[PDB]
């Protein structure tokens, strides 16, 4: 049996075929077992976005989740990733 606590990465990437376009980002990797839930906050409250996720495996079974949504950034508001996982007895917030 084998539980590997998730890492959590939070950026922003332009499509380079639609430069204008922006899409926030919330890589979760290595984590094991695959049970995740994971959601957007804006200012702490969570918000409504179009979901989209890539889910794949390792060799050792290690899970990688790729959480990403289109958005517009202001200077004044903070975008965070928030992860619940078994490994963690809070829900993780990563700010991006
Ligand atoms: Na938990």
């Amino acid at each position: 049996m084998i539980q590997r606590t998730p890492k959590i990465q939070v950026y922003s990437r332009h499509p380079a075929e639609n430069g204008k376009s922006n899409f926030l980002n919330c890589y979760v990797s290595g984590f094991h077992p695959s049970d995740i839930e994971v959601d957007w906050l804006k200012n702490g409250e969570r918000i409504e976005k179009v979901e989209h996720s890539d889910l794949s495996f390792s060799k050792d079974f290690s899970f990688y989740l790729l959480y990403y949504t289109e958005f517009t950034p202001t200077e004044k508001d903070e975008y965070a990733c928030r992860v619940n996982h078994v490994t963690l007895s809070q829900p993780k917030i990563v700010k991006f």
